[PDB]
RNA sequence: AUUACUGGGCGUAAAGCGCAUGCAGGUGGUUUGUUAAGUCAGAUGUGAAAGCCCGGGGCUCAACCUCGGAAUAGCAUUUGAAACUGGCAGACUAGAGUACUGUAGAGGGGGGUAGAAUUUCAGGUGUAGCGGUGAAAUGCGUAGAGAUCUGAAGGAAUACCGGUGGCGAAGGCGGCCCCCUGGACAGAUACUGACACUCAGAUGCGAAAGCGUGGGGAGCAAACAGGAUUAGAUACCCUGGUAGUCCACGCCGUAAACGAUGUCUACUUGGAGGUUGUGGCCUUGAGCCGUGGCUUUCGGAGCUAACGCGUUAAGUAGACCGCCUGGGGAGUACGGUCGCAAGAUUAAAACUCAAAUGAAUUGACGGGGGCCCGCACAAGCGGUGGAGCAUGUGGUUUAAUUCGAUGCAACGCGAAGAACCUUACCUACUCUUGACAUCCAGAGAACUUUUCAGAGAUGAAUUGGUGCCUUCGGGAACUCUGAGACAGGUGCUGCAUGGCUGUCGUCAGCUCGUGUUGUGAAAUGUUGGGUUAAGUCCCGCAACGAGCGCAACCCUUAUCCUUGUUUGCCAGCGAGUAAUGUCGGGAACUCCAGGGAGACUGCCGGUGAUAAACCGGAGGAAGGUGGGGAUGACGUCAAGUCAUCAUGGCCCUUACGAGUAGGGCUACACACGUGCUACAAUGGCGCAUACAGAGGGCGGCCAACUUGCGAAAGUGAGCGAAUCCCAAAAAGUGCGUCGUAGUCCGGAUUGGAGUCUGCAACUCGACUCCAUGAAGUCGGAAUCGCUAGUAAUCGUGGAUCAGAAUGCCACGG
């Protein structure tokens, strides 16, 4: 039914997670490289609060940026060396703190995901996130947990929204992220939206 | 508190007799006295003991035993009290009734009569219909209907008045007149003196239908007949039509006999009416103000589950009566009574169910109402359905024709491209720690030829190479084998899921907080008056705010400006070429691309509530959202997808895993969906000649040249691209020809000869050439798309891709 919030706003208010020019030949290889890098970094930085891996390719190299809540947990030499291997090009790795990590849709969902994997009440997890966000100064937030909720034999979808989340407004700075809590009943999806205020003036 | 004495009910949940009269009974105004039956107080007798209860006492405690008391709510006798009820004897006039005089009235019974109309009949005129319905038919009519005139005879009912008017106990009562007669009401004075209220049983009255007897019978009409409608039509509709309907006298005794509301009495805010008396005023002028009866409506308190009732109570009380006690069975059976009968009345049980039910709420729905929108219909235009092909689906066939998608919203869909591969299927050959992965141990660098067997997978033989990193038994890494953990599964479940998607529909909705209202579900906001594409906006308003949707923000397209100018441009420039923007040169212009400008109902006029907004105008490239795109609220369909992927569970693990070869998915008696090309002259055919946009391109796009009829092949540039290439626009225009037909339409099919891609085109590719020249002569019912640069038509490019586009995405004319 609904367009991806990051998708529609690419170019308008939402930057790209990959910035490199390639001509068709390279383009598809560069893309597969990036996937391997992301799949690796994500798989290693599971307990490092990872949101967003931005992959530049400055000439014949690969700069990564692990935006993280935990620059401490990030080791970096090994990552740098590992990326450099997969990409097959002299890799850099930069780190960026996610300063307010409970106003980050990716982490917020990852949190709720963890909590639901530890067997927490879905309403409890959902609701705490909403409050933390709206306290830290979210202009709004929605969270929709979908699946077999409390291991129900029928899957349903509950969602809580506080503040505005004006998805049809393109100048709106909405952060979206799907997470998945993998549990004994099945997969449980955690969509999270976080409206951080309309950006007048464009990108 | 579910038999309600304590302590329930009866408008709609079960429950007010249809209405009344009335005996027994119940109850009964005021007052004096008396009596003391009820009542009250006390005494005496009695009310066995045990038990119960309260104090003790005894068993180790307790049960148990036991002492004393209390209790035995009563009854008898007796003595008091005399408020209240009763009795008895008086008294009283407020209740109830009487007399008098008026008043209104479809009150009842009897008799008469009038006018309108219908039907029949008779005669006159007249001539082909009439009648009926959705349409029609039955029917009626030429033997004269229907229509029209006149008359006659009958029966029934009384237009207007006419009324939420009137009268009556209720049922009910309607022209006018008379006769007999009941009740109500008012005024006035006098009277009687509680004579009252209610009523089991009883008695009487009691709509319509029905029943008996005798009449009557116009109209209407159960039944019935015929005609239609329909699948049927024992109906609705039409044409007829009998009992009945009417009268007399009986019978019946029932109705949603309803206000679903017993009768009587008293008390308790109002507003507006109707009707019928009466008094006063000045009738100083139809009136106004009092005072009664009856009646209608709206509402307050109160009441009520609510709806509502609300001085005509469903309020507050009293007297008495009737009646209820879960739903079905059943108001039935049996018995009694009543009836001519029909049947009424009284009135169970077994059994069975866990509900049945009232009111109200939110939705959904309605062949309910109102108001609106969409190419929804209409108006048009071009299609499909018919032909041949292409493509998909079903069916069938097959060893296999993998699997999925199935109304809209599956069927040129997943598949943006099945010869092999793909591939999931089939047949056959092959392997089980495995094709793929981690771990562990040991061995071998990896690799490289070249060779035999085999359909191939693989297996055994054959040579070269044997490097890195150094702890140097070491690093790696790759190859191979062994170990068991494990691997693997396009196996199942989309009804366990995530993610993704279709759909309503880009429809204008969907909601929340707080406040308010309600016992509550909930409502309000969000409704209403306008308005808008829009829950758009404006006013109103117990709502006030807010959120998701709407709109805007984004891309593109219209016009302009500014910056820049090559690979694009060429106005003015000079010089060329067979022509060339060719080339010096130009930065103008087209254009390209970055930044800006512009449209807001901003402006004017009119309209409307001065609102919102609406109608029109100016300017302007653009006008009211300029055009197009993107953007899809909350949800609906356990909608689609476990076969993209992911995933709970399940299942398979020498096989449901894995490798290979050949088949298959392309089969075809056929049906359907979507397409393409046709049927021709607004055309075909040949020749001549013109104007695009967009896009793609390196194992790619391929210029030029030569060769070939051609596909192409040689062969050879350029171009990773505003440079080079794909590349030609085609419809158009100009001039011939066909001569309107199966053709100078159409192109299927088939024979034959080839090119190209690929290891390989048999199954099963595209393309070329030669020949062959099928169906088809505009397509039933039905059905689809489209409101403007749209439809229609014309070509052009792209993804997927070795090859393979009538599909799809896109571009212009």
């Amino acid at each position: 039914q609904k367009v991806h919030p990051n998708g529609i706003r690419l170019g308008i208010v939402k930057p790209w997670n990959a910035t490199w020019f390639a001509n068709t030949k390279d383009f598809a290889d560069n893309l597969d490289g990036d996937f391997k890098v992301r799949q690796f970094l994500t798989g290693e930085l599971k307990k490092a609060s990872l949101s967003r891996i931005v992959i530049e390719r400055p000439a014949k190299s690969i700069r990564v940026t692990i935006h993280t809540a935990r620059p401490g947990v990030v080791d970096v030499e090994k990552l740098r060396a590992a990326v450099a291997k997969i990409a097959g090009v002299p890799a850099q790795i930069n780190i960026a703190e996610v300063r307010k990590p409970e106003l980050d849709a990716q982490l917020v969902g990852d949190s709720i995901a963890s909590q639901l994997e530890r067997r927490v009440m879905f309403r409890r997890a959902m609701k705490r996130a909403v409050q933390n966000a709206m306290r830290l100064g979210a202009k709004g937030i929605k969270v929709e947990v979908s699946g077999r909720l409390g291991g129900a034999e029928i899957a349903r979808s509950e969602w809580y929204r506080e503040g505005r989340v004006p998805l049809h407004t393109l100048r709106a700075d909405i952060d979206y992220a799907t997470s998945s809590a993998h549990t004994q009943y099945g997969v449980i999806g955690i969509k999270t939206w976080i409206f951080k205020g309309e950006i007048l003036g464009g990108m």
